[PDB]
Formats: C-alpha cells, sequence, structure tokens
C-alpha cells in the first residue's frame, strides 16, 4: 500500500489497529468504514464531532487541542498510525513520525473535494480502499440526489462569527464546496482564493447573499454590532429574514461526508 500525502510518499505494510487522528474530518473517514480511532484531537470537547459520527464509532481518548496536540497523550496511546493536518501540523510532523507512521493530509482551508480525496487516502492507509471507495461513491450519489430536491438560484453564504469578527466561507471552503455540489449559487466571486475570508461590514454589504447562514462562536458577536448600523436593513437576508443561525460544528469544524449530508438535509428544511 502507498499514497501521496502532502509531503510525498506514505507507505504502510501492516494493517494499523490503533489510529490517532488530529482532526475531525479524519474521524469521519474512519467512521465511514467502521474504524474507531483510539485518539482524537478534539480540543477537549467530544461534542465538537457531530453525533452522527460518534454513533458509528467507539469513544476515544482525547489528545488535546487540534492546533497544538499533546505528543505525550498521542504516544501513550501507542498508535501505529497518526493522521495529521497538512496546514496545522507541518512543524510537529517529524515529531509525530517519531511516535508512529504519520499521514499528512488536508482538512482546514481545503475544498470539499480535497477533503473527499483525503478520505480516499485514509482508506488506503488503513487497508479499506474498496470499502472506502464504495462509501465515497454512495456519498456522491446521495448529494447528487439532494441536488435534485433543490431548484433555486438564490445565493446562500455561510460564515462564522464572534466578537473578533466574521469569516465568510468562500466557494473553495468545505462549506462552499458542499453548496456547489448541491447546485446552490454563491454570492462571492467565482475566483475567490481563500476559504475563510475576514469580512468587514462593508464587504458583507457588497456580497449581500439572499441567505446568510451563520455559525455563532460567541454570544453576542460582531453581527449584533452590525445590526446597530441602520445600513443593515439593506441586506436581503435581513429583509426576507433569511439570516439563519446554524451549527458551526456541522458547517465549519467537521468537514466530512456525513456532515455534508446533514447540511443538505438542513438546507432542505430552510427552503
Ligand atoms: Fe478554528
Amino acid at each position: 500500500r502507498s499514497v501521496q500525502d502532502e509531503q510525498g510518499t506514505f507507505e504502510l505494510e501492516a494493517i494499523p489497529q490503533r489510529i490517532v487522528v488530529l482532526e475531525f474530518s479524519f474521524v469521519d473517514a474512519l467512521a465511514a468504514v467502521d474504524v474507531s480511532p483510539v485518539g482524537v484531537a478534539d480540543d477537549n470537547d467530544a461534542t465538537r464531532v457531530i453525533p452522527a459520527v460518534r454513533d458509528k464509532i467507539e469513544p476515544w481518548q482525547s489528545v488535546g487541542m487540534r492546533s497544538q496536540p499533546s505528543l505525550e497523550a498521542i504516544a501513550v496511546l501507542k498508535p501505529d498510525l497518526i493522521i495529521a493536518d497538512a496546514e496545522r501540523h507541518r512543524a510537529i510532523y517529524q515529531d509525530l513520525q517519531r511516535i508512529a507512521p504519520t499521514l499528512l493530509l488536508k482538512s482546514r482551508g481545503e475544498t470539499y473535494k480535497e477533503n473527499l480525496e483525503s478520505a480516499q487516502k485514509i482508506g488506503v492507509a488503513i487497508g479499506k480502499q474498496a470499502q472506502m471507495t464504495q462509501r465515497i461513491e454512495q456519498h456522491k450519489q446521495t448529494m447528487a440526489e439532494f441536488k435534485q430536491h433543490f431548484a433555486t438560484q438564490e445565493t446562500i453564504q455561510f460564515g462564522v462569527v464572534s466578537d473578533k469578527g466574521m469569516w465568510l466561507h468562500s466557494p473553495v471552503s468545505y462549506a462552499g464546496g458542499v453548496l456547489s455540489t448541491l447546485g446552490i449559487q454563491s454570492p462571492l466571486a467565482p475566483s475567490e482564493q481563500k476559504a475563510y475570508i475576514p469580512t468587514s461590514f462593508e464587504l458583507l454589504l457588497k456580497t449581500n447573499p439572499d441567505w446568510l447562514l451563520v455559525g455563532l462562536y460567541s454570544q453576542p458577536n460582531i453581527v449584533d454590532e452590525w445590526r446597530k448600523n441602520p445600513l443593515f436593513k439593506l441586506l436581503t437576508a435581513a429583509k426576507k429574514q433569511q439570516l439563519v443561525e446554524v451549527s458551526p460544528e456541522l458547517w465549519s469544524l467537521n468537514r466530512g461526508m456525513l456532515a455534508a449530508e446533514e447540511i443538505a438535509r438542513n438546507l432542505e428544511a430552510l427552503l
């Protein structure tokens, strides 16, 4: 078995039994083929993984924050496969390799397609190419079926908000790619190149999505401070009251197949 990860070639002979994953998308790929990771970087909060995944798999031991995992906690779990993020864990990758063979894959800031590609590479590295390939095809057809239930040209835009500000998830974000797969139009330019866009109130006005779905990280947030602005009423999502609060765990953090399906289900209930 061999894959190309974000550093080149990853090879494995034995079937890994104890897997430690450092992101939530990887928890999806393992759960899709009934593999329970023994360790997850869950930022010390298992509820950040959506319940549809944790129902498929055994409970895990937390190895700490996704941005800064505990190498000790990982090593104590005695894993034989570590699945890390290409963006978040470039610096600690070589330290992760000291513990066990480490696969460097993308999730944060990468497309819905690239997250599907990483699930395929995970299926190879664990020895379930055929089962993972079949699970991915059943997902692609499920979304193609949801693409028929939707018949609207309204623009939908997701973003996370906090006291710090608002970040619009562009078409090349995971949530943006999920919407494109469902045939939903995006209000942002087709050539937007960053997934999480720092969004000023003026930028929000220039975009003016018909639907603004927002995952709240802090109550209250910068959006409430923008409602103080009387210019806020010019927003289509404000006019039609189509500014809806959604789960940031589902739409931003989890970035998996089973979350894309719940997104298509949740998007259906809105329309
Ligand atoms: Fe984050």
